[PDB]
């Protein structure tokens, strides 16, 4: 059962103003009950096949062959809203002959039915044409077409001209009657081209002006010369001359008695009668340069093709190649491709369940163009400040069964409006999916009756058909119910947060109370599994979509959830660690997708904090979003915003005050519940192994919140305490999250033992050296890396002049480590791991102490690990004075100029930043 909808969008317009329209639909959906309409009651209770517009009416063809049709008026337009017929009646069939297909012209509406038969209706005439002398023809041009000999099948209608085709390979096409004075040249009857020959073809698509025909594997187009080739034959017309135009929604013929120089004007043309208007010549074509004969669109090999329709810009098409997939803009007047794009979530997701459900529709030449995906959903598509397609924003839709749309003219408008002339109107056939419409309106009690009439139908009946069903439901963005349900419990506002910095709707509760429904059910016990390791558009699980999407009580519920599955369900091979890993954070994910960095990195944005002034942050440069010149964006919006973007570092940095709100949504504007936060990354710590793993720039987690501390320590002490809210304090999870990681035996071990043999860094020079000779392996496996170690050594001590806190975390679990004689193996392993950061320490120290002049804060630092760690800081250190001794004796000693000493402190932290911040070599690419 389908439910019906019209969407008006008036010309010319933008995507972004269609995706206002479907979003409209999509709440008038959701959270304003239900409308519909008392004579399309009998039109939701059957699968409709095809729909079609047409300038006052609309058609639609079910599945058993009946054809109906309906009329109806747009009034407002812009600078429900359909206005519908009171009555609906049916195609006469007392022949009883069923229909296979239907299209919509101006004048009248086409039928092939089963036994290869045209019929024509006019859309004045209340019944369909039927020849008195010959009662088996129908059409009045079939004699003409000569397709009585011939049976019919594929159909192509559009505003003004139609193109029909047989079994045999026979192509015919001709145009409405109200354009039947210049029908003498324009058209064809039934041929047979040889160059089609070989593979059937096995779609056909109609524009205003040319037409397209796909084939197996190859695409023809033929008609009307494009506009753009124009320019090539007047590389200059003279009156007299015989156009045509479809201007303003009506089409019209005229004559040309001016001289013509230069084709970038508009022309003025006496009209002719079918028994004198100022038109652009853009949209004016010279009839009395045609292309009648199809020309091949070149394609690359070896590349299955999914969609085709066409328009005035040309043709789309999507394109599978392996397991990827393009989207194709092909010009006419070159035959190549003319814009190539890439999209920007998983094409796993984009090819859906089944294949045959992708999708282009449009209406004509200035129509927009809605994409359906694998799914059956519409994948809304916009243009960046570049030539690629935007981040989308779905919509919250139900997969729809079919769609159509056309192009209305408005009847009787003033002459002292600025209302525009022409708008497309949209028919949906959405489908219904009772349980993730009730999760989508937050109500408990229909998911609490709904799961208790499942379990009673099937404690009685046994039948889990409908269950089996209702698992491969889906939503946008290849979501299920529990991915909706995350993506209904996240936070909007800020008030809680706002409420407990001071002295120191049922939304939000009814998805709380549906999620612990849903997680506690013990029908969906087998197929939890299932719905927890799944993988949206952009590649997350629930857990991930709950932890990116700040809703944290919803993530520690499907934490608590997969813990309590996957013990239960371990037996074969596959184990424990393996379920848990595949329901938490899978195989084949980035590593800025981790949900342990992504928790790290959730911080508030720092116009909430600052206002319209002008302190000194780190400022970032999007190319994709278009801040540029002086719109900027502070380090937590080029951590989570701008992800996948080209977003690049200003060396030359004024001050500014995160311009990022204005271009695009920032979804930093809102913090979440902090001591679910603590609790998660509690939990989080303990359970997984997910700390070990750097990310994509090559760092640890314990290096980039160290990196995060010094920042913000530096940033965050220009705060004065009292067009988004601007009055909550600056974010302190950081200094947290670091006395808590230091806090544990896997982390320091990870951070201290990086660069080693069992350690790979993917943005090292040594890591993939297995396609080189084995004596430069030898050579390279010698070594063992320690820049990244001295860079997290140097920002704890010269960098974080604050705060001691943390060192005496770091010495607390040293020496904790290095007291526990109850583990074998602990002991040599504390000790090994306790000489490699003394060796960091005592690199750091000489470093300092010869920059210094003849005590500071860092070098004090420095003396109290020591003294904390005596017995091997005294070998370590004559370790380095030895090393530091060997030249000298042996007279190798190289020559350098000589330098002056530092009087102050901030000159030797200068000269020491630019010795320890650098960065290992890249491998070759
Ligand atoms: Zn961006
Ligand atoms: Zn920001
Ligand atoms: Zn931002």
């Amino acid at each position: 059962m389908t439910s019906i909808h019209f969407v008006v969008h008036p010309l010319p317009g933008t995507e972004d103003q269609l995706n206002d329209r479907l979003r409209e639909v999509s709440e008038k959906l959701n959270k304003y009950n239900l409308n519909s309409h008392p004579p399309l009651n009998v039109l939701e209770q059957a699968t409709i096949k095809q729909c079609v517009v047409g300038p006052n009416h609309a058609a639609f063809l079910l599945e058993d062959g009946r054809v109906c049709r309906i009329g109806f008026s747009v009034q407002p337009d812009r600078l429900s809203p359909v206005s519908l017929g009171e009555d609906l009646q049916w195609w006469p069939d007392k022949d009883g002959t069923k229909f296979i297909c239907i299209g919509a012209l101006y004048s009248e509406l086409l039928a092939v039915s089963s036994k290869g038969e045209l019929y024509q209706w006019k859309w004045s005439e209340s019944e369909p044409y039927r020849n008195a002398q010959n009662p088996s023809l129908h059409h009045p041009r079939a004699t003409f077409l000569g397709l009585t000999n011939e049976k019919i099948v594929l159909l192509s209608a559009n505003s003004i001209r139609a193109t029909v085709a047989t079994e045999n390979n026979k192509v015919a096409t001709w145009v409405d009657e109200t354009l039947s004075s210049v029908a003498s040249k324009l058209e064809h009857t039934a041929q047979t081209y040889s160059e089609l020959q070989g593979e059937r073809i096995v779609s056909l698509h109609c524009c205003a002006l040319y037409t397209c025909a796909q084939l197996e594997n190859s695409l023809y187009w033929w008609g009307v010369v494009p506009f753009s080739q124009r320019r090539k034959m007047l590389e200059l017309y003279h009156a007299g001359a015989v156009a045509f135009s479809i201007s303003a929604g009506i089409p019209k013929v005229g004559v040309l008695m001016e001289s013509v120089w230069n084709m970038n004007d508009s022309c003025r043309f006496q009209l002719r009668s079918p028994e004198e208007e100022q038109w652009s010549l853009r949209e004016v074509v010279f009839v009395e340069c045609f292309q009648r004969t199809p020309k091949k669109l070149c394609i690359p090999e070896k590349t299955e093709i999914l969609a085709v329709n066409v328009d005035s810009k040309g043709v789309h098409a999507v394109l599978k190649t392996g397991n990827w997939v393009r989207y194709c803009i092909f010009d006419l007047a070159t035959g190549k491709a003319e814009q190539e794009n890439n999209f920007p979530t998983s094409s796993i997701a984009f090819l859906g369940q089944n294949e045959r459900n992708v999708a282009i529709f449009t209406a004509g030449q200035e129509s927009p163009i809605i994409l359906r995906d694998g799914n059956g959903t519409i994948y809304p598509m916009a243009k960046d400040c570049m030539g690629g397609i935007r981040d989308p924003d779905w919509l919250d839709l139900p997969p729809i069964s079919s769609l159509g749309m056309g192009v209305h003219s408005l009847i009787n408008l003033p002459a002292n409006s600025t209302i525009k002339k022409k708008a497309a109107v949209i028919i949906m056939a959405v489908e219904k999916q009772t349980l993730m419409q009730h999760i989508l309106r937050c109500d408990y009690e229909a998911c609490r009756q709904y799961l208790m009439n499942l379990e009673q139908a099937v404690v009685l009946e046994q039948n889990l058909q409908m269950l089996q069903t209702f698992i491969s439901h889906r939503c946008d963005g290849n979501r299920n119910i529990l991915h909706a349900c995350v993506s209904v419990c996240f936070p909007t506002s800020n008030k809680e947060t706002k409420e407990e910095e001071e002295a120191e709707k049922d939304r939000k509760a009814n998805a709380h109370f549906i999620l612990k429904l849903l997680c506690d059910s013990v029908v969906l016990q087998p197929y939890l599994r299932e719905l927890l390791s799944a993988k949206d558009a952009r590649g997350m699980t629930p857990f991930m979509s709950a932890v990116s999407g700040r809703a944290y009580p919803a993530a520690i519920t499907i934490l608590e959830t997969a813990q309590k599955i996957a013990k239960a369900e371990i037996s074969s091979s596959e184990k424990e660690e393996d379920v848990f890993m595949g329901m938490v954070c899978p195989s084949g994910t980035n590593p800025d997708d981790s949900p342990l960095y992504v928790l790290c990195c959730n911080d508030t944005c720092s116009f909430t904090w600052t206002g319209a002034e002008h302190i000194n942050q780190d400022i970032f440069e999007c190319r994709t979003c278009g801040l540029l010149e002086s719109l900027c964006c502070c380090t937590e919006c080029a951590r989570v915003c701008h992800k996948g973007h080209d977003c690049k570092l200003k060396r030359t940095s004024p001050t500014a005050y995160c311009d990022c709100w204005e271009k695009c949504k920032c979804k930093t504007l809102i913090a979440g519940q902090k001591s679910a936060r603590l609790d998660l990354l509690y939990r989080l710590l303990t359970a997984t192994n997910l700390v070990t793993l750097p990310n994509s720039r090559g760092e640890h987690l314990l290096l980039f919140l160290v990196q995060t501390v010094a920042r913000q320590t530096v940033e965050h002490c220009q705060y004065r305490p009292p067009m988004p809210d601007h009055d909550l304090e600056p974010p302190r999870f950081a200094q947290l999250a670091l006395e808590r990681v230091l806090q544990d035996w896997n982390a320091l071990k990870s951070m201290i033992m990086f660069g080693s043999q069992e350690n790979k860094d993917p943005l090292s020079a040594s890591s993939r050296i297995g396609h080189l000779l084995p004596e430069e392996q030898v050579y390279l496996n010698q070594q063992s890396g320690t820049i990244r170690l001295d860079c997290f050594t140097h920002c704890l001590i010269v960098k974080c002049t604050a705060d001691i806190l943390l060192l005496d975390t770091l010495l607390g679990t040293l020496v904790k480590e290095l007291q526990n004689k109850y583990t074998p193996g602990r002991r040599e392993e504390a000790i090994a791991v306790t000489m490699r950061f003394l060796r960091s320490v005592a690199r750091v120290f000489v470093i300092l102490s010869v920059e210094m002049a003849s005590i500071p804060q860092p070098i004090g630092k420095c003396k109290r690990v020591f003294q904390a760690l005596l017995p091997y800081a005294v070998e370590e250190l004559c370790n380095v004075a030895e090393s530091l001794i060997v030249p000298v004796r042996m007279g190798i000693a190289r020559p350098t100029a000589p330098f002056t000493l530092a009087s102050t402190s901030i000159d030797a932290m200068q000269g020491s930043e630019e010795l320890f911040s650098v960065e290992p070599l890249p491998p070759r690419p």
